[PDB]
């Protein structure tokens, strides 16, 4: 039930340090070429006091490529979907949870997004906006409990040079039985390719290829 | 005159855990010079709750504290303004609650508004399970950093068959207005829900804690 | 087992960020007060250079005054004796691992302690010492496993006022079957009260007490 | 050019296991253009283990690692003067293990003096009840900060009866010498023990390791 062009929308709501916000996307991507882009708006909350870059991770691992030797637990998921539950560990104390909620609608997946971080200090590079972008990174993925675990730990490059450590812990859960894949490696590449001065229109960029390791 | 020896609270609780939205009104009442207050609880929405009660008790603020006159008393400064907080509590099993709260203060009734959002409790977990029983007695530590006053507290839920099972509070404070600074200090705290019905729609909820500097006694 | 009047012999071994030290002590102390002084003396490896308080809350909680509320697994483990481990995870990554075994000779406990310190950054403010004092702190006692468990959180004071966070995980093992506790309190508080320039000589002290969180009524109302 | 296409290494491991200390040492081989690595290792003191001989494998040297010319090689920079390293390991249920490895040159053999020091670990676990099967492989990433460099890795040991027991790694390499540093990439791992007999006082053991950075913008796949 995947095509080779997929559509995508979004609307997320949440808050950062208690300041309420919404954001919707509309989107394309290629599930078997592991691409997508999407352009986002923020409808209210403007103008973010806060880096944009702790959302862009949030903006559906159904668009990665999969190997035939690895079990994609993703797009086994649909017609039906699934939803993950994500919890974002920054080096100086600031903490997101975030759920996204990610149903089908003909060529279009539709995702249900709920965001809260917190504790994000005011002099920190959250806060004054002094990220730059996402590394590369690499998320681990294995079973545990009967559901699909991720792990990534990964940083954000600084204005000044130097980056900004944070820990992904994911936890994706498909809304039918599906086979079940053995320990694998998905890797990330995700970039902001355009925006305006106060990041009221995002256009973002995310590339996803999974393997299995030195070979 | 502001802090009277009693006042009234109303809290209403708005989140989700692993997902699930709910909401909660709340009414009660208090001694803050005491540092003693209890509330009566409602499910309004997404009842009957899938998870432990336990995880939303320590949610549901510091003025209800006794401060010798030995230590600055950061809270009852704030007001009328009133103050907020933001909080994560990091459980060992990883689940993870980020919750925010911002207090007014209308007349004799301190207004709680009240965000809560719970991820990756473990299905089998003793939260998803409902295996807790209470939250043992605890000690948060306070301490200034870059201005504002944090608190920090380890503690534990006693569960269902003897044992249990730890969390880490970090909490942020933020008065509204300009106050004066508390040196490192200590506040003793002790909850429990003294009654509730079976599903836990209804929660009557009670919590004692007094501010100290530590040994000496 | 447990004299009023205890004495205390210590040898530590260890490294910091690699280097190696080596540090001899001898005190005494009351176990049934909760407190205890010991004079320390760096051996190898001086002089120190990395910040000495992360070494204080390593030189027993046989120190500590417990009422007779609380079932005390320590004195119950003489004259066997105990061993614990501890991790120390400080704010800024580093990272220090300690063992003590613990015996009896006469009123003599005999420590061997083993300390291993990593990842303290150069400019942080254990290499660059800018400790003042351990805070008071309060450690939260559980059984699990059949053994004892010791958690407390707790910081470093800093020279220009501020604070460096560090947290405690300490496992208790009685080499003899004692009976455990209910989940409990100890509340300590631990002072330097003199030493040297560069602290090859210093004088510690300790004091330590048990308790079960804040009470319904509590006893300090009027005899 | 110090660094031969053939190499050998020495090394020496002291350390300790919840308070239970040991000592093994080895004799290896590896090629550092090719990133790949073998070493013969012998329990000289403490054995038999009483802990998962994989708790160990990763602390028995990223000169071993194949860089790319398109990245700093900051590790055969550094001899040969040499460069040390220190680490803590922390396991997901409280097992935390601090380790660190000076490295030298002589002539073209690498020599290693190791201290691994472990606490913490539950009775029951699967370290202690030696459950462990493998690590799977890993992907280390490195950066600079305090004018050094670290490397951060998040992984897994494979359990007997399926599932995984996680670990996170934080190093900290330190060369002797001012050298170049790098800009932020990666390292995929791959170690395993390739022979052992039953009680682990003989290991074998081999790794694999190339430098990378990251998922490409298109990726040297055009054919």
């Amino acid at each position: 039930v995947i095509k080779p062009d997929m559509k995508i929308k979004l609307r997320m709501e949440g808050a950062v340090n208690g300041h309420p916000f919404a954001i919707e996307g509309v989107g394309l991507g290629k599930p078997f070429e592991g691409k997508q882009s999407m352009d986002l708006k923020v409808k209210e909350g403007g103008p973010l006091p806060f880096a944009y870059d702790i959302l862009t991770t949030v903006f559906n691992r159904v668009f990665a490529k999969y190997p035939e030797n690895i079990v994609d637990y993703f797009k086994q998921s649909f017609p039906e979907g699934y939803s993950w539950e994500r919890s974002m560990n920054y080096e100086d104390g600031g903490i997101c949870n975030a759920t996204n909620d990610i149903t089908l609608d003909g060529d279009c997946y539709i995702y249900e997004i709920r965001f809260d971080g917190v504790n994000f200090p005011a002099n920190g590079p959250v806060m004054q906006k002094r990220t730059v972008k996402w590394e590369p990174s690499t998320e681990k993925l294995y079973v545990r409990d009967g559901v699909l675990k991720g792990d990534v730990n990964t940083a954000l490059s600084l204005e000044g040079g130097g980056h900004y450590r944070c820990d992904f812990k994911t936890t994706y859960k498909a809304k039918k039985v599906v086979q079940l894949p053995d320990y694998h490696f998905v890797d990330h590449h995700i970039e902001i390719k355009s925006h305006d001065k106060d990041y009221s229109n995002v256009n973002l960029h995310e590339h996803a290829e999974a393997h299995s390791g030195l070979p």
